[PDB]
Protein backbone atom coordinates (compact mmCIF):
# COMPACT_ATOMS: atom_id res chain seq x y z
CA UNK A 1 0.00 0.00 0.00
CA UNK A 2 1.15 3.70 -0.40
CA UNK A 3 2.45 5.33 2.73
CA UNK A 4 3.36 8.74 3.93
CA UNK A 5 7.13 7.77 3.14
CA UNK A 6 6.86 7.56 -0.94
CA UNK A 7 10.23 6.84 -2.33
CA UNK A 8 10.74 4.86 -5.16
CA UNK A 9 13.36 4.87 -8.53
CA UNK A 10 12.38 2.74 -11.84
CA UNK A 11 15.38 0.95 -12.57
CA UNK A 12 16.16 0.75 -16.22
CA UNK A 13 19.37 -0.87 -16.57
CA UNK A 14 17.85 -4.07 -14.68
CA UNK A 15 20.55 -6.85 -15.72
CA UNK A 16 22.97 -4.60 -13.47
CA UNK A 17 24.12 -5.29 -10.15
CA UNK A 18 22.10 -6.64 -7.36
CA UNK A 19 18.91 -6.06 -9.73
CA UNK A 20 19.42 -9.02 -12.11
CA UNK A 21 17.52 -11.70 -9.73
CA UNK A 22 14.37 -9.54 -9.50
CA UNK A 23 11.50 -10.97 -11.59
CA UNK A 24 8.33 -9.94 -13.33
CA UNK A 25 5.41 -12.47 -12.80
CA UNK A 26 2.30 -12.97 -14.67
CA UNK A 27 0.05 -15.68 -14.36
CA UNK A 28 -2.49 -16.84 -16.94
CA UNK A 29 -5.72 -17.30 -15.33
CA UNK A 30 -10.22 -15.51 -15.95
CA UNK A 31 -7.47 -12.63 -15.98
CA UNK A 32 -3.68 -11.83 -15.78
CA UNK A 33 -2.45 -11.81 -12.14
CA UNK A 34 0.29 -9.59 -11.89
CA UNK A 35 3.55 -10.21 -9.22
CA UNK A 36 7.27 -10.49 -8.64
CA UNK A 37 9.81 -12.46 -7.38
CA UNK A 38 13.28 -13.05 -7.32
CA UNK A 39 15.50 -16.06 -8.44
CA UNK A 40 17.82 -17.53 -5.81
CA UNK A 41 18.95 -20.61 -7.62
CA UNK A 42 19.68 -22.68 -10.84
CA UNK A 43 16.27 -23.24 -11.34
CA UNK A 44 14.43 -21.33 -8.22
CA UNK A 45 12.66 -17.94 -7.70
CA UNK A 46 10.65 -17.01 -4.20
CA UNK A 47 7.72 -15.24 -4.21
CA UNK A 48 4.06 -15.34 -2.21
CA UNK A 49 1.87 -18.31 -1.15
CA UNK A 50 -1.01 -15.88 -2.39
CA UNK A 51 0.62 -15.77 -5.77
CA UNK A 52 1.23 -19.04 -6.82
CA UNK A 53 -2.32 -19.91 -5.79
CA UNK A 54 -3.43 -17.78 -8.35
CA UNK A 55 -2.53 -20.41 -11.01
CA UNK A 56 -5.01 -22.69 -9.48
CA UNK A 57 -3.22 -25.66 -9.20
CA UNK A 58 -1.33 -25.31 -12.59
CA UNK A 59 2.35 -24.35 -12.15
CA UNK A 60 1.91 -23.92 -15.96
CA UNK A 61 0.17 -20.93 -15.84
CA UNK A 62 2.97 -19.18 -14.01
CA UNK A 63 5.39 -17.77 -16.32
CA UNK A 64 8.85 -15.29 -14.44
CA UNK A 65 10.69 -12.45 -16.32
CA UNK A 66 13.78 -11.89 -15.11
CA UNK A 67 14.82 -8.39 -15.04
CA UNK A 68 11.93 -7.74 -17.09
CA UNK A 69 12.47 -3.78 -18.08
CA UNK A 70 9.03 -3.17 -19.34
CA UNK A 71 5.92 -4.54 -21.63
CA UNK A 72 7.50 -7.04 -23.74
CA UNK A 73 10.93 -5.98 -22.71
CA UNK A 74 12.67 -9.20 -21.61
CA UNK A 75 16.49 -9.28 -21.65
CA UNK A 76 16.12 -12.58 -20.40
CA UNK A 77 13.05 -13.83 -21.78
CA UNK A 78 10.55 -15.34 -19.75
CA UNK A 79 10.13 -19.16 -17.78
CA UNK A 80 6.95 -21.26 -17.37
CA UNK A 81 6.90 -22.82 -13.78
CA UNK A 82 6.96 -26.83 -13.31
CA UNK A 83 6.69 -27.21 -9.62
CA UNK A 84 5.87 -25.40 -6.34
CA UNK A 85 6.82 -25.63 -3.22
CA UNK A 86 4.82 -23.39 -0.35
CA UNK A 87 6.05 -22.77 2.79
CA UNK A 88 4.67 -25.06 5.97
CA UNK A 89 4.68 -21.83 7.86
CA UNK A 90 1.99 -19.12 8.38
CA UNK A 91 4.63 -17.16 5.83
CA UNK A 92 2.91 -15.66 2.96
CA UNK A 93 5.68 -17.47 0.98
CA UNK A 94 6.62 -20.11 -2.09
CA UNK A 95 9.45 -21.76 -4.05
CA UNK A 96 8.84 -21.88 -7.68
CA UNK A 97 11.33 -24.07 -9.77
CA UNK A 98 11.12 -23.35 -13.43
CA UNK A 99 11.69 -25.67 -16.55
CA UNK A 100 14.56 -24.45 -19.14
CA UNK A 101 13.66 -22.22 -21.91
CA UNK A 102 13.16 -22.95 -25.59
CA UNK A 103 17.12 -22.03 -25.74
CA UNK A 104 17.92 -24.84 -22.89
CA UNK A 105 19.03 -22.14 -20.53
CA UNK A 106 17.97 -22.04 -17.08
CA UNK A 107 16.34 -19.01 -14.98
CA UNK A 108 19.36 -18.83 -13.07
CA UNK A 109 22.17 -18.95 -15.71
CA UNK A 110 21.30 -16.43 -17.36
CA UNK A 111 20.61 -14.06 -14.27
CA UNK A 112 22.92 -14.80 -11.19
CA UNK A 113 21.02 -15.89 -8.31
CA UNK A 114 20.17 -13.28 -5.45
CA UNK A 115 22.70 -13.92 -2.41
CA UNK A 116 20.34 -14.41 0.65
CA UNK A 117 21.62 -12.86 3.78
CA UNK A 118 21.53 -14.73 7.53
CA UNK A 119 20.31 -11.62 8.84
CA UNK A 120 22.49 -12.00 11.64
CA UNK A 121 22.74 -8.05 11.77
CA UNK A 122 19.29 -7.01 10.75
CA UNK A 123 17.57 -4.87 13.26
CA UNK A 124 14.81 -1.75 13.33
CA UNK A 125 15.77 1.36 12.11
CA UNK A 126 17.80 0.07 9.34
CA UNK A 127 17.76 1.24 5.48
CA UNK A 128 16.60 -1.12 2.85
CA UNK A 129 15.09 -1.44 -0.16
CA UNK A 130 12.18 -3.17 -1.77
CA UNK A 131 12.62 -3.48 -5.98
CA UNK A 132 9.89 -5.39 -7.93
CA UNK A 133 7.11 -5.02 -10.13
CA UNK A 134 4.33 -2.05 -8.87
CA UNK A 135 1.17 -2.46 -10.68
CA UNK A 136 0.69 1.39 -10.53
CA UNK A 137 3.73 2.18 -12.56
CA UNK A 138 3.50 1.25 -16.48
CA UNK A 139 3.66 -2.39 -17.01
CA UNK A 140 6.62 -4.88 -16.59
CA UNK A 141 8.50 -1.78 -15.20
CA UNK A 142 10.95 -2.42 -12.03
CA UNK A 143 11.05 0.32 -9.51
CA UNK A 144 13.03 0.45 -5.99
CA UNK A 145 11.27 1.23 -3.13
CA UNK A 146 13.26 3.12 -0.25
CA UNK A 147 11.99 2.90 3.60
CA UNK A 148 13.35 1.74 7.04
CA UNK A 149 12.35 -1.61 9.12
CA UNK A 150 9.75 -0.96 11.77
CA UNK A 151 8.97 -4.05 13.20
CA UNK A 152 10.85 -7.31 13.62
CA UNK A 153 8.96 -10.49 15.26
CA UNK A 154 9.89 -13.96 14.68
CA UNK A 155 9.38 -14.44 10.93
CA UNK A 156 7.65 -11.06 9.89
CA UNK A 157 9.11 -8.28 9.07
CA UNK A 158 7.39 -4.37 8.59
CA UNK A 159 8.36 -0.98 7.37
CA UNK A 160 7.52 2.32 6.44
CA UNK A 161 7.86 2.02 2.52
CA UNK A 162 5.39 2.05 -0.23
CA UNK A 163 3.95 -0.86 -2.80
CA UNK A 164 1.07 -1.73 -4.45
CA UNK A 165 -0.60 -4.35 -5.98
CA UNK A 166 1.97 -6.41 -7.98
CA UNK A 167 4.78 -5.93 -5.91
CA UNK A 168 3.96 -9.38 -4.14
CA UNK A 169 6.76 -11.65 -3.41
CA UNK A 170 9.52 -8.62 -4.27
CA UNK A 171 12.34 -9.24 -2.70
CA UNK A 172 13.99 -7.14 0.52
CA UNK A 173 17.15 -5.98 -0.09
CA UNK A 174 19.62 -4.77 3.01
CA UNK A 175 22.17 -1.79 2.48
CA UNK A 176 24.36 -4.86 1.37
CA UNK A 177 22.08 -5.92 -1.34
CA UNK A 178 21.10 -9.26 0.28
CA UNK A 179 18.03 -10.37 0.32
CA UNK A 180 16.54 -10.46 3.97
CA UNK A 181 13.07 -11.28 3.49
CA UNK A 182 10.44 -11.45 0.78
CA UNK A 183 7.39 -8.58 0.65
CA UNK A 184 3.91 -9.89 0.88
CA UNK A 185 1.93 -6.49 0.98
CA UNK A 186 0.48 -4.21 3.27
CA UNK A 187 -2.36 -2.86 5.83
CA UNK A 188 -3.55 0.90 3.95
CA UNK A 189 -2.14 3.45 6.27
CA UNK A 190 -0.58 1.35 8.96
CA UNK A 191 2.95 -0.37 7.08
CA UNK A 192 3.86 -3.15 3.98
CA UNK A 193 5.14 -6.08 5.42
CA UNK A 194 6.90 -9.47 4.70
CA UNK A 195 8.25 -13.11 5.48
CA UNK A 196 11.25 -12.64 7.29
CA UNK A 197 13.90 -14.94 6.81
CA UNK A 198 14.77 -16.45 10.27
CA UNK A 199 16.42 -19.39 10.89
CA UNK A 200 12.99 -21.59 10.62
CA UNK A 201 12.57 -19.83 7.12
CA UNK A 202 16.26 -20.65 6.04
CA UNK A 203 16.55 -24.01 7.23
CA UNK A 204 13.42 -24.50 5.49
CA UNK A 205 14.58 -22.89 2.23
CA UNK A 206 17.94 -24.97 2.84
CA UNK A 207 15.66 -28.20 2.74
CA UNK A 208 13.97 -27.48 -0.64
CA UNK A 209 16.72 -25.58 -2.48
CA UNK A 210 20.01 -27.68 -2.77
CA UNK A 211 21.87 -24.74 -4.38
CA UNK A 212 20.76 -21.42 -3.03
CA UNK A 213 23.18 -19.24 -1.35
CA UNK A 214 23.41 -17.50 1.91
CA UNK A 215 26.29 -14.99 2.69
ZN1 LIG B 1 14.69 8.19 -3.27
Amino acid sequence: VILPNNDRHQITDTTNGHYAPVTYIQVEATGTFIASGVVVGKDTLLTNKHVVDATHGDPHALKAFPSAINQDNYPNGGFTAEQITKYSGEGDLAIVKFSPNEQNKHIGEVVKPATMSNNAETQVNQNITVTGYPGDKPVATMWESKGKITYLKGEAMQYDLSTTGGNSGSPVFNEKNEVIGIHWGGVPNEFNGAVFINENVRNFLKQNIEDINFA
